[PDB]
């Protein structure tokens, strides 16, 4: 399905980053306000352009209930057209609607994230950026992974990917081996999933955020250096208040220093599903 | 048991109020560091009027015999029967407020509901004596062990008149008070139930200071009038504390029913016990 620029009508900025923006647009070839609302990602380097071309093809290759839908591309620079999900990021949804979201609902979302991550796994894709800000809410009962800007394809013969990036990284979501050796794997995605579970069960309360807690535990060396040393000494995020024992246990296993001792996404889905039924 | 002052050995201050102090002492008649540790309540700078209230507080506690009520052990007079002290069992884990702040990472919703159940049973028992607590707050509940809490102070507790279901009191914990307590100083079993709703709120927020009843009410209040005036008006307009993060639906519903403006629409402590117990089993 082709998208002409001339019919792409700017409605609102959804987000602006470094090197990228996302906009709500109406695709309106009949110019009567009837056309479909879509999300449009675009660049705001040759290196960022390369990453974006690869990001488009990664998303185009994904078809899953819990992955934001690829719709197409729009050229003049390149724009990536996606389905618009009206409730926005899980991060913002949960801050807004937390008084109406119980533990059962959190475990529903958790399950769906695990299924999307399991599917990424089958393509040998490493997300690298698993955070509630990168998950989207389609409705009360469905979330989707909604950004693939850092996603890498494993080499054919290796279980990890080493990255040379000099930009800001979401370090308070990163596995120790990601921080020390820039090694990214399914196991570093599982570490990051543990931090997502933490975000959900703290209800995105600012005073309990991963950066708040890590900086409190840290107190002339970079924050990265202090964080590696703290994780090496088995410093961890604390149990969220009222977090069920089996959910805290899942988080602590995700945060094993040893990549090879972290759970599989298939196992996580099963264990989350069982906690949810048990409740 | 009579307790002689000469054998009561001060170990540590447990707490200090406007008119009172509580101390950990060893009762050591054998003066070999072997005697039993007890909690001792005394008046700070006694009036005759505070002394009268304290004598009534003593008789209230002496009349209570219940697994979830701190044990009365006896009284201690200074020389010449000048100064009354109330001797209680010492509960080593202290206030629920402090225990939960300390040990929250090891206390799940099941445990909170066990404590909640036990508070309801103590309150049901108070009810049968026609006693109104007036001060139901996690700072006034004590932790004997991981599986047992007790109501642990009766310093504001009143006996109902013979012919009425409320007592009218001629600083107060206003952020735990029922609207009719704030406007008319009317205290009843229903105003105790309102306060219990706030205890449930305290427990399910895990005593987090940014979510405390005073923090939330003051945020809702934002003013050329007393805080009490702003609070009455807020509660009249159905302002309420918000649902604690991850509070089960049926526990938030219990909280909201305890905070009905109409005294006659608030649940009974017998019903609250049943409902809390059932949520706990269902979990
Ligand atoms: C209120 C609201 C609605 C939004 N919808 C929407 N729909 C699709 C996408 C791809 C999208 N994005 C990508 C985004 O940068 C972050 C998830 C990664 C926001 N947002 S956003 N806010
Ligand atoms: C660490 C610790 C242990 C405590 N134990 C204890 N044992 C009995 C009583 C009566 C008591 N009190 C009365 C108190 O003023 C408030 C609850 C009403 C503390 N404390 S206290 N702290």
């Amino acid at each position: 399905t082709q998208f002409e620029e001339r019919h792409l009508k700017f409605l609102q900025q959804l987000g602006k980053g470094n090197f990228g923006s996302v906009e709500m647009c109406r695709y309106d070839p009949l110019q009567d306000n009837t056309g479909e609302v879509v999300a449009v990602k675009k660049l705001q380097t040759e290196e960022h352009l390369r990453d974006f071309e690869r990001e488009i093809e990664i998303l185009k290759s994904l078809q899953h209930d819990n992955i934001v839908k690829y719709k197409g591309v729009c050229y003049s620079n390149l724009k990536l057209i996606m389905e618009y999900l009206p409730y926005g990021s899980l991060r913002d949804y949960l801050q807004k609607h937390k008084e109406r979201i119980d533990h059962i609902k959190l475990l529903q979302y958790t399950s769906q994230i695990c299924k999307g991550m399991e599917y990424l796994g089958t393509k040998r894709y490493i997300h690298r950026d698993l955070a509630t800000r990168n998950i989207l809410v389609e409705n009360e009962n469905r979330v989707k992974i909604g950004d693939f800007g850092l996603t890498k394809v494993l080499p054919q013969d290796k279980e990890y990917y080493k990255v040379k990036e000099p930009g800001e990284s979401p370090i308070f979501w990163y596995a120790p081996e990601s921080l020390t050796e820039s090694k990214f794997s399914v196991a570093s995605d599982v570490w990051s999933f543990g931090v997502v579970l933490y975000e959900l069960f703290t209800y995105i309360e600012k005073s309990k955020s991963p950066p708040a807690e890590f900086m409190r535990m840290i107190g002339g060396q970079s924050i990265v250096t202090h964080l590696i040393e703290l994780l090496k000494n088995n410093g961890r995020l604390p149990r969220p208040d009222g977090c069920p024992d089996e959910i805290y246990m899942i988080m602590t296993e995700c945060w094993n220093n040893n990549v090879n001792q972290r759970p599989s996404f298939r196992d996580l889905a099963l264990r989350v599903d069982q906690i949810r039924d048990n409740m």
